[PDB]
């Protein structure tokens, strides 16, 4: 329903945000080249948020929900972030490079377990999730959908 939408879209923002401490930690690993989950603790989990993950190898961060907002197995987001291949007028985005000195803006791209491709503007796509997200895109932002 309508109102059920609402009910589940708020709360998946509010996650989205909460992950921000994520991001953030995403970022300092990259600028000194360590591991990308490096230092980071996810903030305690919520009525509406189980877990914040980081995968150390790329950076994707993975948001589980409980069931208050998506039935289990149904439930996690993910966020890619990217760079772009290079800083002067780039052709291409791509993966972080665990181990390598990254100190430019990260774009990061929303996908729920519907959206196939990536659809960033210019200069490109970017990466796929590694672990596919789960929660229907119907409960999600819109930028997350397919």
């Amino acid at each position: 329903s309508a109102y059920q939408d609402y009910l589940a879209r708020s709360r998946v923002g509010e996650g989205l945000a909460l992950a921000a401490s994520a991001r953030l930690a995403v970022a300092e690993n990259a600028a000194s080249g360590n591991g990308f989950s490096g230092g980071y603790v996810s903030p305690p989990a919520t009525r509406n948020v189980e877990s914040i993950r980081i995968d150390d190898d790329t950076g994707q961060i993975a948001i589980a929900f409980t069931a208050r907002v998506a039935a289990a197995g149904a439930n996690t987001l993910v966020l890619v972030p990217s760079v772009p291949d290079q800083a002067d007028t780039p052709t291409a985005r791509v993966a972080l490079s665990k181990g390598v000195i990254q100190a430019g803006t990260i774009t990061w791209e929303c996908f729920a377990g519907d959206k196939a491709s990536s659809s960033l503007p210019a200069p490109g796509a970017g990466p796929m999730p590694t672990d596919a997200p789960t929660l229907a895109g119907k409960l999600a932002p819109p930028e997350c959908r397919a």
